[PDB]
């Protein structure tokens, strides 16, 4: 197992780290949220920025990360554009998207950036590469919002994004039964028994999934989200309660 | 599914009930115990006989049964006497088990009893229809303290006790591995799909099981043990992070 740690957070063992995600719409909506989620507790902080309208500006988004920084210049900072494709709130070209995260890259405000492996494995291998040699690690994602794939297929994705240079494979999917949560959590233990040389995220979303958001100790998810006031994705419950039921698991 | 109404605790729906056993080895202890319990905060009293050492007098472990109920008049009782070869502290003839669970039945002081499955079909079998005909309802019973059987082992295991005339099937099997783990969840939530007729009790032990002690809600176990200082069982967590947990999952 390569652990990711930033700054003295390590990210792969012990108990899954707390992530919660700002979800402003303009440099003063985030600067706000900023300064309330400073007076929560979690582990790592994401940025949604396909939440931001004024997407196409490159002053605009700076200065938006700036005051983010201005708020908790020390917390772990995750850079993420959530394509409307997987389940985020807008759509912009491939290019766009690239130039984005190279930007987020460029400039050392963010630890981490998303990057989402079925934009293209050329295209991933490139920004992944680019984040690598200017210390930032990559969380490559992967999202099905309307259904879970068989277990097979999820670890094949996840070992997909070790192989392009993902620090953090992550994938998320949507039950449509009881079972699809099961098949999930197989997934995730598939990768802690058999393919555990990167941490991996994995999360069943919606309230049948809520289990996969708190048992990540057992199965082998490395981080978890949890709402500050409004959840991020469907299936995240409040960030204190989160926070209770990892320490009960941890200290069981 | 047919539900199981003790007073107005409903099993078999809702937020799984927590159990608590009681442990002592005199009548003393025992209501000293009787007496710390009733400041504790759970569903339904398990009153473990195999812990009790003048067993051979059933005079003595109705006295005990007595004081129990001197002590919580009103709570939801569960006489146990659990098997050395099952799990438990000492070993009896099966003809003073049936003896003593049918003293606890004419008593008129317990609710229920717990008979294990492998006692024999026949002696099972008289003994239910002797419960039901005296208004106690019966938890079969069966643990498995080395190793977790097939899912489709314990799927019929519980079907049987089913056949049986269980109202209550319970189910607690050992992992020797996170697999394991799985296997047991895979096998209530098969319950819960096909064969939902009673509600079933459903554990996997130790740490590596404590999940299975948690997610009864989404995958169908009806009831979880907790400790109040001490477990009665290996996994088993404190009553009040236990009810903690619960309650997460059932508001989420
Ligand atoms: C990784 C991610 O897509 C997971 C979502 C979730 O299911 O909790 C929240 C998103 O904000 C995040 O980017
Ligand atoms: C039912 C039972 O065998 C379950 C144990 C457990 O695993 O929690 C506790 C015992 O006290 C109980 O009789």
């Amino acid at each position: 197992m390569k652990t990711v740690t930033v700054k003295n957070l390590i990210i792969g063992e012990g108990m899954p780290k707390i992530i919660v995600s700002l979800m402003g719409r303009d440099i003063n909506s985030v600067k706000a949220e900023a300064l309330a989620y400073r007076e929560a507790t979690f582990d790592i902080l994401e940025w949604r920025v396909d939440h931001f309208m004024d997407i196409a500006s490159t002053q605009s988004v700076l200065t938006a990360a700036r005051v983010i920084r201005d708020a908790m210049p020390d917390i772990p900072l995750l850079f993420t554009f959530r394509s409307a494709k997987e389940g985020g709130e807008q759509t912009i070209t491939t290019q766009h998207y690239l130039t984005l995260n190279r930007a987020a890259i460029d400039s050392g405000l963010v630890d981490m950036i998303d990057l989402e492996l079925f934009t293209g494995d050329a295209d991933v291998k490139a920004t992944v590469d680019y984040a690598h040699a200017h210390n930032v690690y990559v969380v490559m994602s992967n999202h099905d919002f309307h259904q879970t794939p068989s277990a097979e297929e999820m670890v094949l994705r996840l070992r997909k994004m070790q192989a392009l240079g993902a620090d953090i494979p992550k994938i998320a999917v949507m039950p449509q039964s009881k079972h699809d949560v099961l098949t999930l959590l197989t997934a995730t233990l598939e990768m802690q028994q058999h393919y555990a040389d990167r941490p991996v995220i994995t999360m069943s979303m919606a309230k049948e999934g809520v289990i996969s958001r708190l048992a990540g100790e057992v199965f082998g998810s490395a981080a978890t989200f949890g709402a500050v006031k409004q959840a991020s994705a469907p299936g995240q419950i409040a960030v204190n309660d989160l926070r209770s039921v990892l320490m009960i698991l941890h200290n069981a």
